[PDB]
């Protein structure tokens, strides 16, 4: 469906950024910059969740020239890229299912599997 | 939680861009122009849904400046774009809801009230 690759790499950046928004505001929330507001929070694991589902379709053979971060490495070991990946969506949706109750405990566990994976996958698959 | 107004700008942008993405897959699918896949016209609808509750927020006081295609306006009747804003989430809903059965005519009929929301706002609310 993308007709040049800038297209391909504008898709899932502009998807990972408002991933980062959302999940950032969790971590505010988590990490004391700002208090627990369980109706944001929830908003917020909702749209992790979504956003989730998105940036994948833009990581098309022959899109690692030009104006991205992705990694060669992540055409290489394709299948490792896209664990990495499903695991990310499964963390994802835990979460969101974690900030519809109160327990807290549960939901900085979730967010902290979630925010795993996307170190493990920066780490291997993006430039530094 | 936008530090500077154009990260405000950036990420309505972002939303509006998956958004027309997703919402393009599901049109050519319904006019002729690339194979229909009923789960993907789903899961594209359920995107769009998702998606629809994401731009609003990047629609800050003073950002009609800036690299962008907002005009003013939106903030001289705000009560009008928001209740287009909400309309356009319900009408993205009820598409995805329509995307679970395979009665054509009210999925033909749920996209073009979904798209009628595009223009509407458009129209009012972004330049020409
Ligand atoms: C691989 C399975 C990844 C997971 C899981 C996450 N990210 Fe990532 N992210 C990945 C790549 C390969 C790239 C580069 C995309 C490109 O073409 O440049 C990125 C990019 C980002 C960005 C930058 C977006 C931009 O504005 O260009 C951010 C802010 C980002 N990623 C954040 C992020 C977060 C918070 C994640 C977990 C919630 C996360 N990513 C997961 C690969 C992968
Ligand atoms: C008002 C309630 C809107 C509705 C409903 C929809 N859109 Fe829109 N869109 C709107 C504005 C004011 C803007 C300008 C944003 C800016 O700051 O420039 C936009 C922009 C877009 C874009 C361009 C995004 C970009 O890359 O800059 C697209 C492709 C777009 N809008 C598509 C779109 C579609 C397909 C919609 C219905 C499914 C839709 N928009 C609804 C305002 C509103």
């Amino acid at each position: 469906n993308f007709e040049e690759p800038a297209d391909a790499i504008e898709y899932r950046q502009a998807a990972f950024g408002l991933i980062a928004y959302n999940f950032g505001d969790m971590g505010a929330m988590l990490k004391g910059k700002k208090p627990f507001d369980a109706a944001v929070f929830s908003t917020r694991a909702d749209n992790v969740a979504a956003l989730s589902k998105i940036p994948h379709e833009g990581f098309i053979a022959g899109s690692d020239k030009g104006d991205t971060e992705a990694l060669a490495k992540i055409w290489q070991d394709k299948a490792d890229f896209d664990s990495k990946m499903t695991a990310f969506q499964d963390n994802a949706a835990a979460l969101a299912v974690a900030a519809k109750s109160s327990d807290q405990n549960n939901i900085k566990q979730a967010f902290a599997n979630t925010g795993k994976s996307c170190k493990g996958c920066h780490d291997v698959y993006k430039k530094d």
